């Protein structure tokens, strides 16, 4: 098998870095920080992902392809690589090789508990070198952990930004937010830059929401969260059709959607596209047909348009004049089907009807579809939203100004702050989070002794010493302190 | 643990439900891997790469390891105990899986283009279906996890060689030759990839049409899957450099620092040096100008790494700047130092003992931008590294160049049979050389597209578990730049 070295997860010049500081560093002491946001109406995000990142890298990987392995293969890989890439003829892998005979990383990394609302300028994690030889080591860390933490976090807050309106119209329109764990599902996988990003994404989805399509998300959780798909709901979806599926059974629809909701899926739920030829057509003439077969399952059938704009499908173009697009989808199904008036006066669908909109759909459009079916009468838990790639692929860590960044040095027992400021166009010392009343602060600027001074405030908790796990949050856990 | 994430489900939830919704006697779906649109300017065209990749990680070395190599019964239940917990299935059906493992390989059949080679907007680069009957769901099922894993290295690929292709015409135009160009896209990002495996792929991309790269994944990743080894060829390189947090625990005196860096730490070969810690201007006039004998002794170059500013200005200079230092850049002033050499075409370049490098919010507008300016004052292109970042190789979706896959192409019973939705590539498709273009031929059926397949350019890459096309790194960077 190829293995990519442990000591070689990073930037070229992390490599370099180590020479370079002064003589008789000590310590170096490093936050990661959201420090902006470039999301409207988000100034805090779920923080998420650090123990997934410590179990799979920090432990799993460093354990079993750097310190179980023998010392001189991993002194070689290393050689080998800085050999040939940076023109070396003779790199030095001392440190290398005392890391190696150490036999553990001297490492601490305190954070906040994930599912924290950690606010905008507030760290949210630190790590530090507990050895002083081993120095350079907290440095050489800093681009992996980065590269693998800010995409679990960043969806996890972007899944929280449909939580939260589809809870608000749910407590506006039904009186309780029972549906609203269904409503938003998980669809991005196949936009995802790779399998580990639909993982880190799919498990920051999974926080606020159980509905999702991205199997190994659920996988994901059982894998560093402490889950278990036989004892909890971790992750859930339904049978459904695609445009291919459609198009090879024919245009014959009536007979298609018919063998499927009585033969193939006679009970429970089933989604169908039914977009492939003509959406209004198969409302009109196919779901209406079957409005008997469809009352009389066991289950849902749930109507899937992919075209058009969705708003406009879901709660009707105003200004179109046939009846049925004017209308929209959710109250052609209730003209057909009828269902339940909440005790605020807004319709929800018979159970045995339902729709699911999972194509261009953003955290503004949702609002958008939950406000419009507000404005006629329909309750918001009427519709599913599939939520794509473009909500969890098309960011960066720079959506919420994800950074780390050393703060805190000690260079022969002197404290050191380190900092930045270019003329051309910030943290000092060590840092602590603290709740004042309602919110966390950061309070920086701290020597050793002021830091001790504050432990009994600060909420970042020890959860990674020295190549031991101090803190095994569960994603039960998680969820109940995002959603309280 | 030993966690195993069974190879039967890395996909969509509903592709496993696909297999049932099928019509009787269905033996064949063929499906097309596209890029449909475009999104960046002026790139009409993508650099096939990530296919070969793909293959070996998941579809050779993940699914034998994984499921066939493993015992029938653990694989059956790692599925069925998904399933039922789910799907909310009391009794799961995995006679299909149990059927794939006793086959004991893939039933599947794809081509593909060579990678390296240039695609237009929507013209299909790669095909896949099934090779038996029996085994039609498959190719359905393997549509999610492809399209999860060869859309960003084809992607990267392509902003990689945007970057290229200025450099190149600026080379060309203000050299001569492209001897520099290889170090001048130098990849930054891999703090900002949304995960180790993106980074891996998109790095890799980006090393199909440069060499320099911090990124030292992507250089092992085309070692694993490309058959390059750095004994034996330049993959990737890179060079020794600092950082802000290293400049603030050095100190202020700037002098003394950037002394024992280019004289006792690094007294020969590349350092790359970040200068703009408190004050990158004074550090122009009175450190590197102080510095000139010393770095004009070295057998090296020091590199300045501006991070601040806007990158145009800081390199070009700022016209409406009344500080002298400010307004000609930071080329002119190494000029105005160091001197150098003056090329064919006329043009001015540093003193191989200073360069300058930025990599902070480059982007190909801005390097074309930094090219053109340059020119216009009489600076060769080839006098600036560029850094290329995040935001050029993240911040990207699938739909960046509109990849889809689609299915075209079913039997039925025996009946050819064309699939698409009108709410398109229809039946089996071949891309051929048309005069100068490739283009796109569909409508194809079996007998058709037996007889032009001596002209697609579409070829086996891997039938029922056998690798057919095996692409080296050196051959693809040949295909690509030649
Ligand atoms: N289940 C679905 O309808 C689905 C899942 C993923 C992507 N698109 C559609
Ligand atoms: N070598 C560098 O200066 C560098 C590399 C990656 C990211 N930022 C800076």
């Amino acid at each position: 098998k190829y293995t990519y070295p442990a000591t070689l997860l990073c930037d070229f010049y992390k490599v370099s870095h180590k020479e370079q500081y002064p003589e008789g560093t000590e310590l170096i002491y490093s936050t990661w920080t959201p420090r902006t946001s470039r999301v409207e109406d988000i100034d805090r995000v779920v923080a998420f992902g650090f123990q997934g990142f410590i179990k799979k890298y920090l432990i799993d990987y460093f354990n079993e392809n750097f310190f179980k392995r023998p010392k001189q293969d991993v002194v070689n890989e290393y050689k080998r690589v800085i050999k040939h890439t940076l023109q070396v003829d003779d790199p030095d892998a001392s440190h290398i090789e005392s890391l190696h005979e150490l036999g553990y990383l001297p490492i601490k990394i305190k954070a906040v508990k994930e599912g924290t609302f950690i606010p905008i300028k507030v760290p949210m994690l630190t790590i530090e070198n507990t050895i002083p030889e081993f120095f350079w080591i907290t440095n050489y860390l800093e681009t992996l952990m980065s590269n693998e933490i800010w995409q679990p976090t960043t969806s996890a807050t972007l899944a929280y930004e449909y939580r939260k309106i589809l809870d608000e119209y749910a407590m506006e329109t039904v009186g309780n937010k029972l549906a609203v764990d269904f409503q938003g599902h998980d669809f991005s996988m196949r936009g995802m830059s790779s399998l580990e990003s639909t993982k880190l994404s799919g498990a920051g989805h999974l926080l606020s929401f159980t509905g999702t399509d991205t199997i190994p998300a659920i996988l994901y959780h059982e894998e560093f969260y402490n889950a278990n798909i036989e004892n909890e709901l971790v992750g859930s979806s339904i049978p459904a059709t695609e445009h291919s599926v459609m198009c090879a059974n024919g245009q014959d629809e009536y007979v298609v959607f018919k063998k499927l909701i009585t033969e193939t899926y006679p009970e429970g739920f089933v989604s169908i596209v039914s977009d492939t030829w003509d959406f209004w057509n198969v409302i009109d003439t196919v779901v209406r047909k079957l409005k008997g077969d469809i009352l009389k399952r066991d289950g849902k059938v749930v109507i899937r348009p992919d075209s058009g704009d969705p708003v406009k499908i879901i709660c009707g173009d105003p200004e179109a004049k046939d009846e049925l697009v004017r209308k929209g989808l959710i109250e052609v199904l209730w003209d057909i089907f009828g269902g339940n008036v909440t005790d605020k006066g807004y319709k929800v669908l018979d159970p045995h009807i339902g729709a699911i909109y999972g194509d261009a759909i953003t955290i503004s459009r949702c609002k958008e579809i939950c406000k419009k079916l507000a404005a006629k009468g329909f309750a918001s838990v009427n519709v599913v939203f599939g939520i794509g790639s473009f909500t969890y692929q098309y960011n960066t860590r720079d959506t919420f100004g994800f950074a780390m960044k050393a703060t805190y040095t000690v260079v022969n027992g002197e404290e050191r702050q380190i900092f930045k400021n270019p003329k051309t166009d910030s943290q000092k010392g060590l840092v602590a989070v603290v709740n004042n009343g309602n919110e966390l602060s950061l309070v920086d600027e701290l020597d050793r002794n002021a830091y001790k001074q504050l432990s009994n405030d600060d909420i970042l908790e020890d959860v990674f010493i020295n190549g031991q796990l101090l803190r095994n949050q569960t994603l039960s856990e998680i969820r109940e302190l995002l959603l309280d």
